[PDB]
């Protein structure tokens, strides 16, 4: 008889004719939140799309802001999905009122790191306009080897998943910039003196980032408090001081830049005399950092970061860099 058979009842949310929906997502969201997984034929679909999307980007995204719209900036999230959820709940759904940027580091050492990139590339394609990813230096393919991302795709799906993933993040753009003012990269600026915007748009970023030059600085940078420059403590790139900062603001017009990259205790940095803003959003890194996470606030009227400061919640018993080398 015909109610005997099975094939699909029992393998969770569908598109609807191969597209995101909100009532995709929110199916979506809930079926990871109860430790399942997304059909990889849905995954792929996604995955196709999204390149698609992002491949038609600029490396420097040029978003407007009218004056009383608003936008939230996020950090690293790190497969932290239980607190990914969790900024959703504090901060609201991503829509087309209610905009996200997401700066990298979306993936590695946190153990849920699926279940956080195709939710976001969801939200990517369901509001391409409103739901913003940057590429963080984890969203490569040497960090994914050591750091858990190759590992778990391979563990949930398979190689050529992850080959999938990898030809994805290679069409992420590298910074945005708000209303000529705010430029929001996730490591930080450059190694040499007058890099303008031209140079960002002009970076050919579907690839892994060279060893060194403009492409490696946006993924890989980190602010010093001390006028100058400095060869990186992590042996790759360069720390930048506020004279650096400044000179680059000053050339570009702009007011100040958001990055990630760095954990902070309070969720955030203040920097550079107010130039320099980091912004991390996984707390309790890690299972054991023990820090706050934050996301921020901004205005079209009005650019100043706002900070909003959380706590790490509950999540299931997978430790951290389960899937690492
Ligand atoms: C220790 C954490 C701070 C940042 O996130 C983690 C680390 C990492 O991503 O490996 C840093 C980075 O972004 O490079
Ligand atoms: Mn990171
Ligand atoms: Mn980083």
């Amino acid at each position: 008889g015909a109610s005997m058979t099975i094939e699909d009842e029992y393998s969770g949310p569908k598109l609807e004719d191969g597209k995101v929906t909100i009532s995709f997502m929110k199916e979506l969201m809930q079926w990871y939140k109860d430790q399942k997984k997304l059909h990889r034929k849905c995954a792929y679909q996604i995955l196709v799309q999204v390149k698609e999307v992002l491949s038609k980007l600029s490396t420097l995204v040029e978003t407007t802001l009218k004056e009383t719209e608003k936008i939230t900036v996020c950090g690293d999230t790190h497969g932290q999905f239980y607190d990914l959820l969790n900024i959703f709940e504090l901060n609201g759904l991503p829509s087309e009122t209610n905009p996200y940027i997401f700066n990298g580091d979306f993936v590695d050492r946190g153990s849920f790191s699926v279940e956080v990139i195709l939710t976001l590339f969801g939200f990517k394609l369901l509001y391409p306009d409103h739901f913003h990813l940057l590429r963080g230096n984890h969203e490569t393919d040497n960090m994914n080897q050591i750091y858990g991302f190759e590992g778990e795709v391979k563990a949930k799906y398979t190689a050529q998943m992850y080959e999938l993933f990898s030809e994805v993040f290679e069409w992420l753009p590298l910074a945005q910039c708000i209303n000529g003012k705010v430029l929001i990269m996730h490591g930080g600026l450059f190694s040499e003196d007058g890099v303008t915007l031209d140079d960002i748009r002009k970076i050919e970023r579907n690839r892994q980032p060279p060893d060194s030059g403009p492409m490696c600085d946006l993924l890989w940078s980190d602010p010093q408090p001390q006028n100058g420059r400095s060869i990186s403590k992590r042996g790759v790139s360069c720390q930048f001081g506020p004279d650096v900062t400044k000179a680059f603001l000053e050339e570009n017009n702009l007011d100040y830049i958001i990055r990630s990259h760095e954990v902070k205790a309070e969720g955030y940095e203040v920097a550079h005399g107010g130039r320099c803003v980091t912004v991390f959003s996984a707390p309790n890194y890690c299972d054991q950092m023990g820090n706050k996470a934050s996301y921020i606030h901004l205005q079209g009227s009005d650019l100043r970061p706002q900070f909003h400061q959380f706590t790490a919640v509950p999540h299931p018993n997978v430790k951290p860099m389960a899937y690492a080398n």
